[PDB]
């Protein structure tokens, strides 16, 4: 991450972190990809950088391998077109005498550009999901002094950003809302957990139950418990 | 929210958040719309972005559907004018051969622009009110260590920004001032609630009652209660 | 408060807040008006914005009504001049065919400009004093953990900024120094209040009396009181 | 303090505050005057602003009255020169047909400029010392939780900035170090005050004596005192 | 670190600190070198600065000594080429009549530049590893009030940045996670240390064990211990 | 420190403070001098400012006196050269008809410039060491709530920046590490001081001994001591 300054830093910094804490195929990352891909039209060079600067080394290597395969697919299609489309593998990858540096890739037509975009995004989706890298839905833990309402919001935020199906997302938040809570709050949730009535939102009850923990009142109570 | 940088970010970021926490038809959002609509005269492209970047996906879809309908209405009127006004649906939506990109929409006359503004603002108002999305008047809760006066001010601020009729606004603040207070303060308000005499402002009394909570004095008292 | 950016923001933001917390005719606001009016010479358009962006809706409406009246007065005078002065109502309000947009108002002579300034400032002073809007001299309250010396300074600051006659200002600060203090400090002031000897400044004694509240010493004392 | 922006703000803001908290003739203010006067050569207009923007209304009026007198003195000298020096009162004050606006004053010769500088600085020194305005050497007080070493440093800083003769400065710091200390520290200094042996610096001993106040150790002690 | 401003500061500041806290051959430093070397193509002058500004005096001297040796090696190779390559020692070091200042070094060909890069990076790797300078994997210690989860993350971060072989890295983190913990947490880890079952991650258990330390609950417990 | 803005501020601000807290001949100041002198080549005017803006009034006066003497020395040498070197005292000091303002000094040759640099740096070193001005190695004291590890690091930092011979530096840090510690930590070090075994670093042991002070554990202990 050196070289003084590139034509764009923030977005690349953000995505790099995003991938590390949410995963290459996460809703969060997929959203940014969608955003940036449809907006800042990219050339094969750009994609080379965008992935290189945001995916972990091994993840990049899978991306690029898949990329190449995707290109090959489209080249078959382009030769099979009637009329044929004059776009070779070299143009789609940004590899060769005619499509090397930015100056040549800058002259790509929208047909080629689009086709590259499609390919890459497919390739991206083909990146193997991390089963171990900061699966943030279970790394977020309540800090010793953090208000439960902040915790939960944080948790949910992460869940929105990592878990794709809302149904599952909901379950996970509920489970983690208990499991990763600090002792101070688990003791409030434990007698509630599993007894929450239908209709009422679970994490909603959980906030209520913990309402007050961390304040003066709570401390006083615990001081009573220390003496008694 | 990628693509490095647009010609304007802050306002769009603000409104996006605003809609999420106060709602599309809220006084807050409606105020900003009014401000920006009458000021930074907009073209159909702009409106497409302004809504797309601030409304939730489903909300956008309702906006645009309504938008189109609104256009149709005005087109009927324009054809029914004497003399006829040369403004077709294509010009009002920014869809077609003559009114596609910004460069063509930039040449719209003030008659067309205005008409678009009117339409959109009507369309905006036709967006279905969220009955669930962060109804912030009941999401704001007093933090464990927050002074009651800050809480209330916050509450009121939100109420000004979400509840349109002052009469109702007042009631809601009063109710929420008790309900969402932390335990430390509810215990001070509970013996007061419902016994507040006419004339005297309710939340004014509530502040008085809680004056002192959170300081050293309060803690000392509670330490007495811990021992005793 | 949208439209991306105007040729000037901070001053207008400041004044808007100022009016809300101190009042249209307050020493604070009157000072800024004086400053800006004599300095950044203004055209009727500017005044239209300056008031529109800083006065509350109802307050603006009173301003402008009065503005017009003021203009009428000066127009009578201008016609009664010997030689007559060629300045009509249209020029003073910025309303009409010859004095509409900024481009025409930019060509106003200093005689007209001045006359507008005089009018507006008079008009401003004719805005009805709020008897309810954040009368900050009685909204400032001591926070639960705030040192009394900071409180007092704050109070005085506000008093300088809202109360015009120093004599009264002094009384009000003294009264509010007690009344809006937190319980921790009222208990120190109560036995002093009303018994302060002549000559010695009242709030000076009040600081002395409360010197120490909020520190470790104070807490220790109160812990004694909790146990005993 | 409005008018959007002048060609220079920071310095003027600083000096205004400086005068309010240290006084027009204070070492601090006199230092900045010396600095800026010898450096950024000024014209009578500038001086008019520099004083107007930094001295309190009444103080300004005394400045300018004295200014004028000073000019008169130099005009006598200039007429009495051999050869006579062509510098009239109008040139030194920046008042008149030939020396009005900046454009004319910009053409002043260094002889005139200097002479103005000399005059003003003398005039400045003739401003009556405030016997009441924030005599900061006795307004600085130790906060309830402030470390004593910090307090002292602050005190000294102020003393350097307000008291001119070091001999007196030293005495005042020593006296105020005790007098304005918080109760927690006075109790440590009181048994030392007045018994400090010669040679050893007084405030040095005072720091030693209070070393430790405000930490956990100190609190524990005081908790013992609460119970006992 | 004076001279007002160079054409680039941040990176050089970062690396200087990096070398001091992680070491010249650390994964962290080696990563930045790789990044910057392959990206911002450098001339011998640049390398002279890059090392001079980031390596400790003695470390620089070893670098440069090795640098020269490396050059000599390549010069042998260049003379042994068929055809011979016209690159002398003077060109590779940036020393001499033809390759002195930046203006002459700017004209180096990519063959020479590359060759310099290779040399330097080899030379860099030949810098003797510090066995004493801030071996940060054992300087990071848990602060008295720091949550254990933050500590550990910090520790790991440092380990990633200083220890090259992951296998060893893991061991070191585990050992230091106990050893450099504060007393509050060691008492929680001590009964666990060495009894952690296979499969379960060690520092994962360690976090669990310490979950809760530093909160109100923990303090209450300890207050019980104080009394009892 | 007025005059709005010079061509360079930061460095001069830094050095001024540096001299005040570490001393004119300190390693810290000497390092910056070396840096800036060899880098931003200076003219006699610059040196006049650099010293004037960083040395205390009396210190400046000694500098300049010595400066002049140094010049005289070099002038003797220049006249004694074979061939003679055309550099008079006027050129080296920046005093006279031919070498007055920056415009003339800008035309100095590198021979003259260098010679000035040498002179000044020698002159600088001839500035009398302060035996009283903030000898920061004995002004830094541990704050009431500061972790011992931060203290120590701070101390060492200062020692690196003020004490030149490492041998002595080490002793001083060790002594001050005890002496300027707060009571909370002295009580931990006192039983260790002087009994530290050879080989093991002294301040290393001192950190260990104090590890834990300031946390919850420590407070609990002290609460026991309060009751008992």
């Amino acid at each position: 991450e050196a070289r003084y300054k590139s034509f764009s830093i923030k977005m690349l910094k953000d995505m790099k972190e995003g991938v590390k804490q949410y995963g290459p195929n996460s809703p969060y990352m997929r959203t940014l990809l969608d955003s940036i891909a449809h907006g800042h039209r990219l050339i094969p060079y750009d994609w080379e950088i965008l992935a290189k600067s945001s995916l972990s080394p091994s993840q990049f290597l899978q991306f690029k391998t898949w990329w190449i395969d995707g290109v090959q697919e489209q080249v078959r299609r382009n030769r099979a077109a009637n009329p044929p489309v004059n776009i070779d593998a070299d143009q789609l990858l940004g590899i060769g005498q005619n499509w090397s540096t930015i100056s040549q890739q800058a002259l790509m037509q929208n047909e080629a550009i689009e086709q590259v975009r499609a390919i890459c995004l497919r390739a991206w989706e083909k990146i193997q999901d991390p089963g171990s890298t900061c699966p943030s839905f279970n790394t977020v833990r309540q800090g010793s002094k953090e208000p439960y309402p902040d915790f939960v919001a944080r948790l949910q935020d992460v869940a929105q950003k990592s878990i794709a199906d809302e149904k599952a997302r909901k379950v996970i938040v509920e489970l983690m809302a208990y499991e990763n809570a600090n002792p101070e709050c688990q003791s409030a949730i434990k007698p509630l957990k599993g007894k929450v009535p239908a209709g009422s939102d679970v994490i909603s009850e959980y906030v209520k139950a913990c309402d007050g923990i961390g304040g003066a009142m709570h401390k006083a109570m615990l001081m009573a418990q220390a003496i008694t």
